[PDB]
């Protein structure tokens, strides 16, 4: 719970982070938040993992229980932040697990840390193809100082997908309520730039200097054409796999924390046998 919350100076910035400080065999589980939310998204997943793993959740610049305005930064800076926390903490070997566009951090972290330190990754509910019209419009709305809130509302609609999902509604409407345009507009510029510059998550992962096992676990998009791009990518890359989780929303970490946990334990166990 909030018993594991700390704060430290990371270069210029005071960042909060979760660390259960569990004294156990590696690798540490590094749970990466997406944009404009914090460690609260992972409270149910931390419960699944707490007794068996050391679990660390960094919050990005301007993120946390008290969001704040900060200067412009991108996934590159998120990566330098994540590693500085891990260096301060004395963590060597880690398994990164990302929420959605936290994936840009995860894949760049894999490159930077290398396959000894970061031998595998798990990406959760991360749009594998380049932006379809509806999502591209969302990003344009987030970037708009007059329409960013409309932006979030449309994304909350897609994310909930017609479900009265109490815990996820709580996360979106309460736990993300204090994030403003400084975050949401940034999230729009960063994600748009990331696709523009890397093509896609699939292309970025394929382009790793050292490819290594990555699994995509997702609940949405729910249509067959999305499963198919995942299966086609998996057919093509030995190191890639996926699992459709069947959860109601964009936040499997919240709505199917037990399922997310068994995939993370599978990967952790594989690394230990290693
Ligand atoms: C927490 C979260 O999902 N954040 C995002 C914020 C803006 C745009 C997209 C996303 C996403 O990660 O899907
Ligand atoms: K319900
Ligand atoms: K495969």
């Amino acid at each position: 719970t909030d018993t594991y919350l700390h704060e430290t100076l990371v270069f210029d910035n005071k960042l909060s982070y979760i660390d259960n400080q569990r004294d156990t065999d590696g690798p540490a589980i590094l749970l990466l938040p997406g944009w404009c939310h914090d460690h609260r998204v992972y409270k149910y997943l931390i419960q699944e993992l707490d007794a068996d793993f050391r679990v660390i959740v960094p919050n990005w610049r301007g993120h946390g229980l008290s969001p704040s305005e900060v200067p412009d930064f991108g996934y590159q800076e998120q990566v330098k932040d994540a590693l500085e926390i891990l260096d301060q903490l004395g963590v060597e070997t880690f398994l990164p697990v990302s929420h959605s566009h936290g994936g840009w951090v995860l894949v760049e972290l894999l490159e930077q840390a290398g396959p000894e330190r970061a031998p595998r990754g798990i990406i959760m509910d991360w749009l594998m193809w380049a932006p379809k019209p509806d999502f591209a419009k969302s990003l344009t709305l987030l970037k708009d100082p007059e329409r960013w809130r409309e932006g979030t509302h449309g994304l909350f609609d897609v994310w909930l997908d017609g479900h009265d999902e109490k815990r996820v509604r709580h996360h979106l409407l309460e736990e993300m309520a204090d994030y403003g345009y400084d975050c949401w507009g940034r999230s729009g510029r960063v994600i748009e730039d990331a696709y523009g510059r890397n093509g896609s998550p699939m292309q970025m992962m394929a382009n790793l200097t050292k490819t290594r096992p990555i699994r995509h676990i997702f609940s949405q998009p729910t249509e067959p054409e999305y499963e198919k791009i995942n299966s086609d990518f998996a057919e093509q890359h030995p190191w890639f796999s996926y699992a459709k989780l069947g959860g109601p929303t964009h936040f499997p970490a919240i709505d199917v924390p037990d399922r997310a946990a068994v995939h993370i334990r599978e990967f952790a166990t594989a690394i230990r046998q290693g």
